[PDB]
């Protein structure tokens, strides 16, 4: 019994355990992993350093690492349909700087989503590396129907030039074509990411076309949609853009894969391969826009191009509460947890923002349907609409509580 | 159970478990965790997006995770000594590429050790980063001795100017002079990191100096001597140089940190706390020493330096096999593991190298003393020196098997 060794660990860990059993996780990047996902990272591949990729590695006695780091590689192209994998990335970020390294130089011309219309930081940044080597040209969404418009990222890509062409999104809740951008990089010479993270369970499930016949590099987290592990992915069709994809990770940016994060992969990449997937995806979808028809509805809230089509959605909360970051606040004292989010071409402050971004995957992971995600919805309105009357709130904690007995995390 | 969903991927987690315990290993950067590490790692805190630092974050539903993470960086600077702490950094070479991120401007010089003479990939090599983002040049040991020679060290520096000296090593086997690198970082106006990885777990013992008094940043990663997760960590007395290395750990090079990462790791530091880990730090210098005095004595192999006084030493096995990787596969036929490794001024070719690393502190940590130390070392020069009796490679097998039958892993 090592808990008894450290209550001050263990007893913040059972805190964090009941916070997200007694919450609503709204928050569109979460996601509830299997028992089986967390077992395998509580595993002794924790002890293995395996420097280098299958068959040739730097240390002695890897050919069970091997056989592990070569299920998820497998499985990743076998799941997404790709010819290369690379399952090393730490993270998000970091298979992402592995394919700038892999593709253009610093000092390049590259194209990705605004940050305020959302892209990720590590799509150009300033404060991130991304912004730092590479000369990041935003392009937006249309101010009018918050549409990405492929007419006008052309012709502005006709202007720049772009040796690289970033597509992928944080906070957009309408289907990309990725089809079109790879028109928009061929027309200029550009090559094509993307950076699929947020929906890569959607294109797994088939609720999502995928990119990855139409990116030269797809790149992706394995948390979020997908319900794995936290870790990076990077997948390609092209053998010579793999040979460099994975010089980028290892040495270039990497060094010793965490080899028991890496098995997790392998956990989640086999259920996503599952046909119960499937259904979980249909239901992403339809508790997402069950939500957001709540709001839509709803005469002092607007969302975000006007739904959603994936298992995300932004709303404009200004009309009822000052900004973001109080609607995270308020929504917080109820046990619905959220982000603050900028909305396409965002007024206030960065840390204000004037939206809040929903998502339903770990919800949908929990079990609960449209009936329930609507529920919520109403909720997060009545709540913030009555945001100064602690007697609303207290209410509304006390119904939310019944629904998350209901539906118990695990 | 869950195992029965994925046998294969199941099958090559136990069969690594079983590899683990069938193993003598010794390599130098690996370790054998608590279990109580792989638990927290085990946990639900991989369902957490936590960008930002503690009190300071992006999301809601921070507020555990920030118990969790402020008590990793409370016994950071307890165990070590410093004011400020980042536990951000998902590996060494990630901790690194921040500190350089925070203290230096690409193009900018960078003295760091030799690769040859153990210096890290991420101390200037040209296929890492490291070398491609900043113009490094490298010190070596000297050619006599094998030892770091300071004078020589300030003269170079005072010819190139570097902007950082980088100090720390992968395979330097003799205790290192901060305070003489600081003098010499100091005499030329340049900042000193030291990437304490190798040796922290022994600078937390108490049998190595600390850098943390002289380096103006110190990295280490939680895994190796330290014996915790794996992962990065950072450390600064200079308040100002910690609020460039937050920005640049996060949003500069990550995005969310691992939480159960984070978690493990302060399990680690309160491990690394207890006055028993001081026994520990003992235990692995003397088995160390113990593995090299055997080396020492036989007149057909030499031990760089001489010796160690340290987790590590490396020995030119090339008087009786041919090279490095010949001697790593011969040890892998008789269940002891370790890598083939460069030695300084190396002549044969770095995939062959003249040199294998030793290392004790896994062993040290099954419990193994002394007496099983110079047995194993005994060991390695007889499947040595018989690497060609396949009938001796498996009588030492069958001694190995007794071995570790009698200090279980776990
Ligand atoms: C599109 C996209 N790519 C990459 C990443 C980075 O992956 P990490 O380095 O593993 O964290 C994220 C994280 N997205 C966060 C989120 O959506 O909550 C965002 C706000 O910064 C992302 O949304
Ligand atoms: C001194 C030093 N710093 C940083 C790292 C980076 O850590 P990672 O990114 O967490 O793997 C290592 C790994 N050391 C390996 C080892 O010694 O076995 C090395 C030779 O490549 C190291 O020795
Ligand atoms: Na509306
Ligand atoms: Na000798």
């Amino acid at each position: 019994d090592y808990k008894a060794f450290d209550p001050e660990l263990w007893n913040a860990i059972d805190a964090e355990a009941e916070r997200q059993q007694n919450n609503i996780e709204l928050i569109a990047s979460e996601n509830v992993v299997s028992k089986a996902v967390m077992a395998a990272q509580g595993t002794l591949l924790t002890n293995k350093y395996a420097e280098g990729y299958p068959g040739k590695r730097y240390y002695g006695g890897t050919a069970v690492i091997d056989v592990v780091e070569t299920l998820a590689i497998e499985r990743a192209k076998k799941l997404f349909g790709a010819k290369f994998a690379n399952v090393q990335p730490h993270s998000g970020s970091q298979a992402n700087a592995a394919v700038y390294m892999s593709l253009i130089q610093p000092g390049d011309t590259v194209m990705g989503m605004d940050l305020s219309a959302g892209g990720h930081l590590t799509h150009g940044a300033p404060v991130s590396f991304s912004g730092k080597t590479y000369n990041f040209v935003s392009y937006n969404v249309d101010k009018e129907s918050e549409l990405l418009d492929y007419d006008a990222i052309l012709a502005q890509a006709k202007e720049v030039r772009p040796k690289l062409i970033v597509a992928g999104a944080s906070a957009y809740s309408r289907i990309i074509d990725f089809a079109k951008f790879r028109e928009i990089a061929d027309a200029v010479g550009a090559y094509l990411m993307v950076d699929m993270a947020h929906i890569a369970g959607l294109v797994a499930s088939g609720h999502h076309p995928s990119p990855v016949p139409y990116a030269h590099v797809t790149t992706t987290t394995t948390h979020k949609t997908l319900r794995g592990p936290r870790g990076g992915l990077i997948l390609t069709d092209d053998e010579d853009i793999a040979k460099k994809l994975n010089s980028a990770v290892f040495p270039g940016l990497q060094g010793g894969p965490l080899e028991h994060v890496i098995a997790a992969k392998a956990v989640a990449l086999k259920e996503a391969l599952d046909p119960a997937f499937k259904e979980y995806g249909e239901n992403v979808i339809k508790n997402a826009a069950a939500m957001a028809d709540v709001f839509n509805q709803h005469p002092d809230f607007r969302v975000i191009s006007g739904g959603t089509n994936n298992h995300l959605f932004l709303v404009d909360v200004t009309k009822v509460v000052e900004n973001g970051k109080v609607a995270q606040n308020v929504l917080e004292e109820v046990n619905i947890t959220l982000n603050k989010n900028s909305i396409p071409y965002e007024q206030l402050s960065p840390f204000k923002t004037s939206g809040i971004r929903v998502g339903s995957p770990a919800i949908t992971s929990r079990g609960m349907g449209e009936a329930e995600s609507r529920q919520i919805a109403e909720w997060m309105v009545e709540a913030l609409e009555n945001h100064d009357k602690p007697e609303v709130l207290e209410r509304i904690r006390g119904d939310v509580k019944v629904l998350t007995d209901a539906f118990p995390l695990y």
